[PDB]
């Protein structure tokens, strides 16, 4: 049970660079960062 709260535009931006470690863009965009 999860869903990306943050906008895809930002999410991808974090992943691209590899800032997935940061919680700021992990709790919301779980589908992207968490990969659930």
């Amino acid at each position: 049970a999860c869903k990306d709260v943050f906008p895809a535009a930002t999410c991808r931006h974090a992943k691209s660079v590899g800032n997935c470690s940061s919680e700021k863009y992990k709790r919301n965009c779980a589908i992207t960062c968490g990969a659930c």
